């Protein structure tokens, strides 16, 4: 199954100080700000397009998933990565497709998300993945704002 969610949100942060934190300082911060995420290793790559990283997380239980990143552009504020594989990632799900993008407004940023989900087999995608995926997506991302805001 595929499964797309598309969503708009705001931040009071400006997108060009938002981008840095979030995408290009995003494998260093993390760590730093989410107690669970241990470590963003990469695994192949620059940090350019087609570079893999490995997410490992205690969720005492260790697990890791990897991250590939389909396009990456500081000028558009656009990042957009694949979530996939690795003992941390639902059974259910192949992959988890993100485009993010930000533009100025207001003083702060538009956030702009699309979500694909791909399932295994033909069952609508459960409600508490899609929760959880989001959940997790949220923390991060408001985690490194608030980190931003505190600077
Ligand atoms: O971490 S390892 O235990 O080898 C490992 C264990 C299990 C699965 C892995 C998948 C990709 C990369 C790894 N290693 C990796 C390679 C380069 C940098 C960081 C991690 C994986
Ligand atoms: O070999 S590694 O250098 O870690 C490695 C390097 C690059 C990519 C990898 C992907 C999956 C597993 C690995 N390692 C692995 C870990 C434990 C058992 C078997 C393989 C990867
Ligand atoms: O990769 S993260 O950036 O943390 C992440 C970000 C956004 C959504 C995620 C959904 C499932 C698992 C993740 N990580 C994970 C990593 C290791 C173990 C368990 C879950 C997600
Ligand atoms: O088969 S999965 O269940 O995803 C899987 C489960 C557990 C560990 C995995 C480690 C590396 C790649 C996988 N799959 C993969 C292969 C190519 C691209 C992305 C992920 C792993
Ligand atoms: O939740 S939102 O506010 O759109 C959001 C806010 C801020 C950052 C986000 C990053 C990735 C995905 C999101 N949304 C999303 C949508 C559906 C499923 C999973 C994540 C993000
Ligand atoms: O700390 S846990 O949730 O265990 C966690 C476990 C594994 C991976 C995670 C990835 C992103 C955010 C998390 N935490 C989080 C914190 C507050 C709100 C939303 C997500 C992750």
């Amino acid at each position: 199954g595929v499964h797309t969610f598309e969503e708009e949100s705001t931040s009071p942060v400006p997108p060009a100080k938002l981008f840095k934190a979030t995408v290009v300082d995003g494998d260093e911060l993390t760590p730093k700000l989410i107690p669970a995420i241990q470590s963003i290793e990469i695994v192949e790559g620059n940090g350019g397009p087609g570079t893999v990283k490995k997410v490992t997380a205690v969720e005492g239980k260790t697990s890791y998933v990897l991250h590939k990143i389909d396009a990456i552009d500081e000028a558009t504020y656009t990042y957009d990565y694949t979530i996939s594989g690795g003992t941390g990632f639902q059974e259910i799900l192949e992959k988890v497709s993100f485009k993010t993008k930000l533009e100025a407004a207001d003083g702060g940023s538009k956030i702009k998300v699309s979500v694909t989900f791909h399932t295994k087999g033909d069952a609508p995608l459960p409600d508490e993945v899609h929760q959880d995926v989001k959940q997790k997506s949220q923390g991060i991302f408001k985690a490194i704002e608030g980190y931003v805001l505190s600077n």
